[PDB]
DNA sequence: AAGGAGACACGGCTTTTGCCGTGTC
């Protein structure tokens, strides 16, 4: 199968690289004929002459239009003619490309930012991650030496851990005595030993969590300082670090390097987002962490030793487990939409739904518009709208059913032919016209994206029924994988119909799309209501709670599952709700926050966590302790006895000092911040008496009884005597405790004054 | 091997029915 593509420049001109794995044999494709090009639209189609001449100079050699030729298209449907412009070399374009447009005869350009080797994928038609390969995987992980302050890798790695097929092990510089451990003498040794197994195992994807930002980069550094060359690629190169735009990416040429922590974030909700949090969301079982100065401890002191490599083994052996789960599904998106896995694992959903568009768009011969200017762009941004709204139902319900919205939208966008090319045609047989808001869409011919969404969802309605056909569970699996890939992508459709930096933008697609769902949602709700004594708890744009008032759980469910096939068949053509979770009980505190606990009692929430940086655990315990005690045992007069007695105890100083530290953290030369929030005034001040203060300093402050400013009244932790000082209880019941606790007790009808002292 | 550019509430300040500067997920 195809893994990646590049270009690489040789003698001025371009060469496509194709890296496959075909039958357990990596290899290295060439292309030296791939010529790059761009589209202009010319006022007239003489002033070619003057065009197919023009000239701009970078990185010393003058860059000329190799060639011109004219060619008829389709633009949003309609038809189109534009000049073809051909170069030399891919890097050419960003720059003869403003002069191009500059020019008079010229009224526009097109198809002038994608990507040489992605230009490629797309215009030969070929597509990654297809085939019956098996790819060989490994995961690694490391553990470093750390101590506050220091500057990004000062303190050496200790241990490097990898996993796969065969197993977990730990590669370190120190006799530790257990089965899965090599020990080898020195730093510089266990890295070249890790570089080693990384050749020998020859991995298609090495996976990681978060090696984007920390392990590559980390591994580098380290790699500079003891004079390592730092080879990962199957071409014999160093990790590649790329700057996205806010973030960076490292990519291993040859192989696929596999971040799992931009893929779980995207697919889970979640306060933390460490790698024994992730674990244990997915998984079940809770992953026992060892924290830095724990390490820095059995490492400098050689006692517990064991217990730090059993952490690094299981990093290893988790991150692995994690990356069999999470590829399947990254490697049916990129099918999908023809573009490396490396790319797709990485790109919001906005993005896969316009790379999609762009494959689409090529096979269809439909030149695509560009990206917002900067003016067009914020035009569009303050044209925003969102999706369905609903109140929600006081109180704590039982038995509580979870629908899905989010499939109805693609299904809308086919059934009313929803798109900018069937937007307002004239002179059409035929026409939907979105409820309330009046756009009109032409029904003579299927537009380009419900054409495309229609296909989508056909396949998607053929795996489902293959998964019938079978019992073996690697098999249903695996075609479960696929099934979902669509329903993932085809869903991304709304959003990207009003996304500002979308190519295919169209507010009034959007637009008609919430008219058309907000009708038939609202239907859906009196239906269930009406027709089968339902009460609609909470409903958003993706979805709705529902239960029977006083039913059972075996009831509900029988029920719900009835409205299911009732409401699937009544609502026109293609629309159908999905039925995505059952609830024992839930409350549900606006338009946008609830609770909702499950039958194997993991209590979710939205909207409601403690968000803020500046936290304390007494806010946070005494929040977990109240949902809890709602959600859990059912009992809301149980969770205001606990916040009373919570604020009654701050109030007499018996809450231990420890519980109202807040950690925050230090992240410049204090010269250098503009502005003085309490932890930078704590440190400032530290700094005014020559204490240590470094980004990456953290300051631990408790905020002390007095008047004005927190910064003036916060001291250190260290400084603080429970004899002398005096903690300002004021404080961490109104502006901590309180504001955590507030919104979800005064649902249940409770004000702030009850729950005060 | 190539260009990209988010959401969200904190404390504090010649905006307690806002605009920064901030730095987390
Ligand atoms: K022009
Ligand atoms: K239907
Ligand atoms: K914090």
């Amino acid at each position: 199968m195809i893994l990646d593509t590049d270009y690489i420049t040789e003698d001025g001109k371009p060469v496509i690289r194709i890296f496959k794995k075909e039958n357990g044999e990596f290899k290295i494709d060439y292309d030296r004929n791939f010529e790059p090009y761009i589209y202009a639209l010319l006022k007239d189609d003489s002033a070619i002459e003057d065009v197919k001449k023009i000239t701009a100079e970078r990185h010393g050699t003058t860059v000329r239009v190799v060639r011109a030729e004219k060619v008829k298209k389709k633009f949003l449907g309609r038809p189109i003619e534009v000049w073809k412009l051909y170069f030399t070399h891919p890097q050419d374009v960003p720059a003869i490309r403003d002069k191009i447009k500059e020019h008079p005869a010229v009224v526009d350009i097109y198809e002038y930012d994608i990507p040489f080797a992605k230009r490629y994928l797309i215009d030969k038609g070929l597509i990654p991650m297809e085939g019956d390969e098996e790819l060989k995987m490994l995961a690694f992980d490391i553990e470093t030496l750390y101590h506050e302050g220091e500057k990004f890798a000062e303190g050496p790695i200790l241990m490097i851990s990898y996993a796969d097929e065969e197993g977990a092990r730990v590669i370190t510089w120190r006799n530790i005595d257990l089965p899965y451990v090599d020990v080898v003498s020195t730093e510089k040794e266990m890295i070249k030993r890790f570089l080693k197994v990384v050749k020998e195992k020859d991995p298609d994807v090495l996976i990681t969590y978060n090696g984007d930002n920390f392990a590559f980069a980390y591994l580098k550094k380290r790699s500079e300082k003891l004079g390592v060359k730092f080879i990962l690629g199957r071409e014999g190169s160093e990790p590649k670090i790329q700057r996205m735009g806010d973030r960076f990416a490292v990519e291993v040429k040859g192989r696929i390097h596999f971040d799992l922590y931009p893929v779980i974030r995207r697919t889970i909700n979640l306060p933390t987002y460490t790698l024994e949090a992730v674990y244990e969301a997915i998984f079940g079982q809770p992953k026992e962490k060892v924290y830095a100065e724990e390490i820095a401890q059995a490492w400098e002191t050689g006692e517990g030793l064991e217990r730090v490599a059993r952490y690094s083994m299981e990093d290893a052996k988790v991150t692995y487990e994690l990356g069999k789960e999470f590829f399947p599904m990254e490697a049916q998106l990129s099918r999908l939409v023809g573009q490396s896995l490396w790319d797709v694992s990485r790109s919001s959903t906005g993005n896969l739904v316009e790379w999609f568009l762009l494959r689409k768009a090529y096979e269809r011969n439909e030149l695509a518009p560009n990206k917002p200017d900067e003016r067009e762009l914020a035009r569009r941004r303050e044209s925003y709208a969102g999706g369905y709204v609903k109140e929600p139902e006081r109180g704590l319900w039982e038995n509580i059913v979870y629908l899905d919205f989010r499939s109805l939208y693609p299904s809308i966008i086919i059934t009313h032919n929803v798109s900018p090319d069937t937007l307002n045609r004239e002179g059409c047989e035929e026409y939907d016209v979105a409820p309330q808001v009046g756009h009109k869409f032409c029904k003579d011919f299927p537009g380009f994206i419900p054409s495309l969404l229609g296909d989508l969802l056909e396949e998607r309605q053929k795996v489902k029924k293959k998964m019938k056909a079978t019992i073996d569970p690697i098999e249903k699996k695996l075609l479960d994988y696929r099934q979902r890939a669509i329903k993932i992508l085809a869903n991304s459709f709304y959003g990207y119909y009003g996304y500002a930096k979308a190519r295919w933008y169209c507010k009034e697609c959007a637009e008609s799309v919430t008219a058309w769902g907000r009708q038939y949602i609202e239907t859906t709700i009196r239906e269930i209501e009406e027709k089968f004594g339902f009460k609609v708890l909470y409903a958003d744009t993706d979805g709705f709670f529902a239960t029977i008032p006083g039913a059972d759980a075996e009831t509900v469910k029988k029920k719900a599952k009835e409205f299911l096939d009732y409401i699937n068949a009544k609502l026109p053509g293609l629309l159908e709700l999905e039925y995505e979770g059952f609830y024992k009980r839930g409350f549900f505190v606006t338009k946008k926050k609830y609770a909702v606990i499950d039958e194997e009692d993991k209590i979710t929430t939205r909207g409601l966590e403690i968000v803020r940086r500046d936290w304390s655990e007494i806010a946070k315990e005494t929040q977990a302790r109240v949902l809890e005690a709602i959600l859990k045992h059912g009992d809301v007069e149980e969770a205001v006895r606990i916040v009373k007695e919570v604020t009654e105890k701050l109030s007499k100083y018996e809450v231990p000092p420890e519980k109202l530290v807040i950690y925050e953290q230090i992240t410049r030369d204090l010269k250098d911040y503009k502005a003085t929030g309490p932890h930078v005034a704590v440190a400032k001040r530290l700094a005014a008496r020559g204490i240590k203060i470094r980004p990456g300093t953290v300051i631990s402050y408790i905020v002390l009884k007095g008047s004005g400013r927190i910064g003036d009244r916060a001291i250190p932790f260290d400084e603080f005597d429970p004899a002398k000082h005096k903690y300002d209880a004021e404080y961490y019941i109104e502006n901590q405790v309180l504001p955590a606790v507030e919104r979800i007790l005064r649902a249940f009808g409770y004000r702030k004054e009850d729950l005060r002292y």
